């Protein structure tokens, strides 16, 4: 029982970016409150919890291009 | 029982971007406000939480192109 | 009983913009208020929750092309 | 018993933008109001929830093409 | 019970930015107020939280492009 | 007395070729005799003179588009 | 005296050749004589002057397509 | 008495050729004779002069596509 | 008096060929004979002169494309 | 009388030439002969002179683009 596997995917890619000019961004929002009341809190096992935040983000990349790959190969008998 | 298997996908693909200008962006919302009232949390095997956010995101990238890629070869017998 | 597969996509995509001018964006939204009232919370297994959220969000890419791509070949016996 | 099974789509595939200029985006909305009550939250198994939401999103792309791809072969016997 | 593996993708890719300039980013958030209450914190196992927190955060990478390549080869008997 | 002028033309034109064999010229005038006999010109000023020409001109070009654009802007008193 | 002047024309034009074979041409004249026996010329100002031409051109492009575009904002007083 | 004068034309122009072949051009004209007898000349100010030419010329380009513009802004007063 | 003169023109210009073969060019004119007899030539100021002139040219680019811009922002008073 | 001049012109331009062969240009005139009999040329001021020319010129880039670019800002009072 021969078996023959031949894994060779090619990847010629090409995730471009040009921009000439990338300015004057103003991120000013008004002040924000957040008010959150609990009593108990018993997390277990996996959690990723997030409780009262408040963010200000201001991302701006020159290019901010992804390119996300992934190759699996499962061989059971 | 021969089995062959050849696995050879050829990728030349192209994700491109030209902005010759990016500019002039104002992000200036009102305060906002977020009130969550509770008494018990019992968050147990995989959750992901997320309680009393106020997010403010200006999120500018020169290209913000994206290619996401999967490849799987699964094989049983 | 030999089994041959051959599994060869070629792929020449093209996934292209070009903007002369992006400007002039503004994002000024009144203040808003969210009011979440619970007592219990039990989360369990894979829960994605999201309870209370205000989010301003001004998402502006010079190009913000995708390109999702996904191959499986499966093999039973 | 012989099987050959020759899997090669072809793509040459293309999505394109052209935009001379992309401006003077106004998203002014007055401040809105969420209110949900509750007392019992139970989710389990694969609960996707959200509870009290305000979102608020300009999303203004240069391109924002996509092009979404999907090869699958299943081979059982 | 011959059984031959070649694992050889190749990858050529390519992930690309290029700015000419990138400028005057202003990121002016009015002052927040995040308040949280509770009595009792009772975290297990693997818990990843995140209680009572403001950001500001102005990202301004000049490329801040990304490659994720992920490779498994699976092999029982 | 305000003035403002703002000047931003776009121009995402395209002048292109494609040739898909471009062969085979020959050019073989016979001998040419020019003779020339001048005295006392008397040229002044801004002047362009052509006297005794024998131009053999073979001109192939794949392409040979061409496109010209003039803008102007006057703001006299 | 409040005066506002925008220019922002936007061209996406394009001036495009297809070709699939230009060949096979032939230039052969036969020999030219040209005798000027010019005394006296006396040009002034602006002048532009052919005396004695013999212009054998063959000019055979694949495209010669051709786009005059004039733009003219004039604000006199 | 203020004057703004912004002045940002945009170009995400294009002249480009594509040539699958460029061969076989022979250029063999038969022997020419010039004979200038010049006397007197007596050229003044700005003067462009061809006397007695004997021009042979083969001009095959690929492509030969052209782009003149020009911009021109004039605030006199 | 305020002035404010804001220069800044984006250019993402591209000139570009593209040639698979550019081969077998012959140049070969038969032998010219120039015979120049000049006396008294009197010159002044700006000449541009060609007097006998025999050019055998070959001029075989796989491109030949050209692209002139010109800006021009004048500001009198 | 405040005066501000911003002069930030961006250039992200690209002249590109590709080739894939470029071979077997042969340049093989018959012999010239010149014979210049020249007494008492004047020349003044700025003068350019071509007497007796023979010109064998085999000019074969691959690729042979060009882009002038001219940008000029003038201020007078």
């Amino acid at each position: 029982g021969s078996v023959q596997i031949v894994y060779k995917p090619v990847d010629l890619s090409k995730v471009t970016s040009k921009c000439g000019s990338l300015g004057n961004i103003h991120h000013k929002p008004g002040g924000g409150q957040v008010e959150v009341k609990s009593e108990k809190l018993d997390f277990k096992d996996r959690v990723q919890s997030k409780i009262g935040s408040l963010d200000n983000i201001t991302h701006v990349p020159g290019g901010g291009n992804k390119k996300i790959e992934t190759h699996k190969l499962t061989f059971r008998e």
